[PDB]
């Protein structure tokens, strides 16, 4: 199910598709991974591109799929696939030790929940040879403050009434998980902050064990705001010779990552010119390390300082 | 979690509920009450608020605690007791009771039987449930017809010939085999609704799931190609209610969590009004995985060739 959702997601599709065929004389006779290669497609487009080896890495039984695919489309010859996590593959195969290229579509939803970040460094230290392409390579996210009061009546303040019983005892648990949705552009009431910066070339695994960063963003309307909104964009840095990017905000088309909205426990009401100022501290939960964990405590005009504490589950 | 936010802002579903239980107080008051799968305990708070003496809510999720809290926090405590297990790990029922008077449950799955609780409601229909008693909801009877749907199986289906250059047809076989869960619009139906299958919880014995077997019939009433088959099934609150209630979960009411379950036809159907789809549908549990539904079809247009089409729910 995950691979037509992906395949369907036009935007990011046809990023990749246009970083690496738009640019074959950089594939060429270069040998390419593709971590996570599911169907098979970006594999396809680094032979497509005139890689003469290509190597595919996943764990699922879609690899199987895959075979028949790319045996479909004439590429068995170049387009090898193994089945199994990254971390459990000896060698790559037929004695190769080092490769040109990573491939990996590996964002998760606010970027870093259920995200391959940690295995591609891994893949990156174990087999990319000095100076090695990393498609994509950098990723920017940003935050701002939207007026969101229909929904927040709905998913967060549904509680104290349903079916006309008492059920505010969930409300705390409706606060603590951030929603993945579409914002519409109309409902931005701020400016737009950058708040983390990640580059797969320089980038240390240590470095992701606990992030910690700040945003800053000014409200141009009086106004009240009952959430923060996250998203992430991607940029196809180094290799093509312009770069090549796509976006996951409200601002231009959808993709499957939609949005990442931050209910605040109390509207914040602002006037025009009020500055908000935060900080944000990103780590893997300590129980369940599937679970992200993201606590923010930031102040209105260098006021009180508001905390909330967030899980991705 | 996330299900009982999805169960509960369900409000066709949970008001039939809603309705089946508080407008029959007199029913309901001084029995003794068995929620099977209570979740937060909306429906023991029902049955509390309808007047039961005793209301026993059985969840094997850990989101029994918020139901504590829940019941605690609306005053029925000294009502409602809840225990955490499977149902069929359950020794016995709290405070030495050995038999209930009612049996509440939310156990319909997709397709009415996709991961449905249907034989964990029979095991406590008959553990505990009196000579007698009540089952809500008792009855649920299927439907079935035929559309008119070409956008959609160009675009989920014959999407896979060619994507982004590349051909992937070895993809289209298991996308046929896999009905889609999903809204299909009125508009969209050419044939009348047939039928196919009825569920009396009173009666039914659990072996007679293992294998299903039934037929349906419809008629088509226009000039249409037809790709694809919907079915949906409805319920009803059949025995205690003193006027019955029921929902439904088909294309001409307000949708519901549960939705339209889609069966691709592999080839269309070029249909004349009066034309008769007649056929046999077998459900049985999946050899490998036994949570997963194997769906057969062989069906006639006319008493013509008998097409036949296999689907799996994974
Ligand atoms: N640790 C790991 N080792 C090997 N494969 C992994 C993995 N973690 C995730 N995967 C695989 O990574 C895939 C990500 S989905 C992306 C698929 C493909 N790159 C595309 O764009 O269409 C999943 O199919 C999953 O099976
Ligand atoms: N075998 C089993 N034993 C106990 N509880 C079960 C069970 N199988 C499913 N359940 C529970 O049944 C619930 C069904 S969801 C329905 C919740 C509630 N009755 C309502 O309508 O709002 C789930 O919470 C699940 O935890």
């Amino acid at each position: 199910g995950i691979h037509e959702e992906m395949l369907k997601d036009g935007i990011r599709t046809n990023a990749y598709k246009n970083a690496i065929l738009q640019n074959k004389h950089l594939f060429k006779d270069k040998v390419v991974l593709d971590i996570g290669c599911g169907t098979g497609i970006l594999c396809l487009f680094a032979a497509k591109a005139g890689a003469k080896r290509v190597i595919g890495i996943d764990m699922s039984d879609i690899i199987d799929k895959a075979r028949q695919i790319v045996s479909d489309n004439g590429y068995s010859h170049v387009i090898e696939l193994i089945k199994g996590k990254v971390e459990d593959i000896a060698q790559l195969p037929f004695g190769i030790e080092k490769v040109d290229i990573i491939i990996s579509e590996w964002m998760g939803y606010f970027l870093l929940y259920e995200s391959m970040l940690q295995t591609v460094l891994s893949a990156r230290d174990r087999w990319l040879r000095p100076g090695g392409y990393l498609f994509p390579d950098k990723c920017t996210m940003y935050i701002c403050g939207i007026e969101d009061s229909e929904y927040k009546r709905d998913k967060i303040d549904f509680w104290d009434n349903v079916y006309g019983f008492n059920f505010s005892a969930i409300k705390a648990d409706a606060l603590r998980e951030p929603l993945v949705d579409f914002v519409e552009s109309q409902q931005i009431i701020t400016t737009q902050s950058k708040f983390l910066e990640i580059d797969l070339n320089t980038i240390q695994p240590e470095d992701l064990k606990q992030i910690t960063t700040s945003f800053e963003f000014t409200s141009q309307y009086q106004e009240y705001c009952q959430a923060f909104v996250a998203w992430f964009d991607c940029v196809f840095s180094r290799g093509p010779h312009k770069p090549v990017e796509f976006s996951t905000g409200p601002f231009t088309e959808g993709t499957h990552w939609k949005q990442t909205v931050f209910y605040l426990e109390n509207d914040l009401p602002l006037k025009p010119n009020d500055v908000i100022k935060g900080t944000i501290t990103i780590s893997q939960n300590k129980s369940n390390h599937r679970d992200l964990d993201i606590s923010m405590k930031y102040t209105v005009n260098g006021g009180a300082v508001i905390s909330q504490d967030y899980i991705m589950r």
